[PDB]
């Protein structure tokens, strides 16, 4: 792999400091296949429990010096607890912390991301082919977190990464969320009943609504207080965008040829009706934040919810707010919902799996096993 996990403990902040040390030494120099054999001989020792937890994803031994350079000044200060995802640097004295899961759905590209600078367009994605693709990558992750014990406090799928944690949760098992996701790309992928799209505005929900009312449009997906979506036909997108550069209100257009997440979307969700019905579901055994009804899930009928979650926003917002985590691992593909959450100003880190770069699957178990969701990192180091 193109980055080593390098995990590491001991009893308590003393003890790890003086770990930490060795191990900076130790770490000078190393080549990579003499850092790769150190990281899994570490790997194989400190599993289990083990109070106090460094763990880093690093591209080279020089990568893991720094590491731990910040973790020991960290320690130095009588700090217990750095978090820093976007470097892949985990050090936790006195957790386990709460793990949330994040699922999540297709990518949203920007019709034409300019440039020189704003101061041939994007394709939209083939919805019948991303969304069981999505699906796939997700279980594969899903598949990792059982192979690590994974234990999480719950979890949120975004728009179609619902399927996904509800799959995760126990209301439906992996053969059947993948064939529900390809019927629902199926169902989804039939045009409108006339152009439409999508547009992203940088600001909230209250602003949105705003810049909306009276428009036809309506909001498709609720983000957080720096990003809201709309959805509606072309026209009506157009007198968003109006108001939106009347407000000063940046408004973004969607490579995107559907208004998902709008009653535009009533066609297809008759269709998953009949997909999902004919589907055996279990109540759910871990907690789902729905962004559907940004609610936890309690006895809800699946097939109800997820029909009406085409036509409804996506209210990740809501459901973001509800899991209770200081550390939120994304299971899925690329990182779009790492990237949804940093805007929230929660601290979120991607799996990233079925991707070429072992970038994601080194920095989210990193993440996993600090945080002390996962008690044995040697996983990463089987089968290479
Ligand atoms: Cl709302």
């Amino acid at each position: 792999p193109d980055h080593e996990l390098v995990v590491c403990g001991a009893p308590d902040a003393a003890a790890l400091t003086g770990l930490l040390t060795r191990v900076r030494a130790a770490a000078t120099a190393l080549s990579r296949p003499e850092l790769t054999d150190l990281a899994a001989g570490l790997a194989a020792a400190h599993r289990g429990d083990v109070p106090a937890r460094f763990a880093a994803a690093v591209r080279d031994a020089d990568g893991l010096v720094a590491a731990l350079d910040r973790a020991l000044g960290h320690l130095a200060e009588g700090g217990r607890r750095l978090l820093d995802a976007g470097r892949g640097l985990f050090l936790v004295v006195g957790g386990p912390l709460r793990v949330g899961l994040l699922f999540p759905g297709q990518a949203a590209p920007v019709h034409a991301d300019r440039g020189a600078l704003g101061h041939k367009p994007a394709e939209p994605v083939d919805t019948a082919v991303a969304q069981p693709a999505i699906i796939a990558d997700s279980l594969a992750g899903i598949r990792w977190l059982d192979r690590l014990g994974a234990r999480p406090v719950g979890a949120l799928g975004h728009s179609l990464g619902e399927l996904a944690a509800l799959s995760w949760a126990g209301a439906l098992d992996a053969d059947d969320t993948l064939a529900l996701a390809r019927a629902r790309g199926e169902a989804m992928s039939a045009a409108t009943e006339a152009p439409s799209g999508m547009l992203s505005l940088r600001a909230d929900l209250a602003a949105a609504r705003e810049l909306a009312a009276g428009t036809g449009a309506v909001v498709a997906v609720d983000n957080g207080e720096r990003h809201v979506v709309v959805a509606g036909t072309r026209p009506e997108l157009d007198r968003v965008a109006e108001a939106a550069r009347h407000a000063g209100i940046e408004a973004t257009p969607l490579a995107v040829s559907h208004a998902f997440h709008s009653p535009l979307m009533a066609p297809a969700a008759e269709a998953l009706r009949r997909a999902a019905g004919r589907l055996p579901w279990r109540r759910p055994e871990r907690p789902v934040a729905s962004t559907v009804t940004g609610a936890w899930w309690a006895d809800e009928d699946p097939v109800e919810v997820l029909v009406r979650q085409l036509t409804g926003p996506v209210r990740f917002r809501e459901a973001l707010g509800l899991l209770d985590a200081d550390l939120l691992v994304e299971v899925g593909p690329g990182r779009m919902l790492s990237a949804l959450a940093e805007a929230a100003g929660r601290t979120a880190v991607s799996l990233d799996a079925g991707a070429a770069s072992a970038a994601g699957m080194a920095a989210g178990t990193a993440a996993l096993f600090a945080a002390g969701a996962v008690d044995d990192a040697t996983p990463f180091f089987a089968g290479r």
